[PDB]
């Protein structure tokens, strides 16, 4: 889906307060209900669809900074989830690119601020 229809459809599902579930992409964008975020890969668990949700933003914050405002915001999920998903290179000034996951998993609030990160920068 596009950059920013698939920005809308996660900053909704923000809206309604699941956040903290992890996305589903076959289409239209759904949180997980079902299970939690853990880490997983699609070997231990992770569904496909999570799998699609998680590879799909990478794939949209390609080379895209992401200011040490927007890494503070992912510490936060690190922290809060006990968990470090990112592979992330220090690109100076604090800022940052997310090169690689390290789940096949991905909660939707951590979605939607690496997706304005990326509207930003096409803005």
């Amino acid at each position: 889906l596009s950059l920013s229809d698939l920005h809308r459809q996660v900053s909704r599902l923000v809206q309604q307060e699941s956040g903290d579930c992890t996305g589903k992409l076959r289409g239209n964008v759904a949180a997980n209900k079902e299970t939690t975020f853990q880490g997983l890969t699609i070997a231990s668990g992770a569904r496909e669809s999570e799998k699609v949700f998680a590879q799909t933003v990478l794939s949209h914050v390609a080379n895209v900074v992401l200011t040490q405002e927007d890494t503070a915001k992912l510490l936060q999920s690190t922290v809060k989830h006990n968990l470090n998903n990112y592979d992330l290179r220090s690109v100076g000034n604090g800022n940052s690119v997310l090169v690689s996951l390290r789940s096949d998993q991905m909660t939707l609030q951590d979605a939607k601020v690496l997706l304005e990160a990326a509207l930003r920068q096409e803005s």
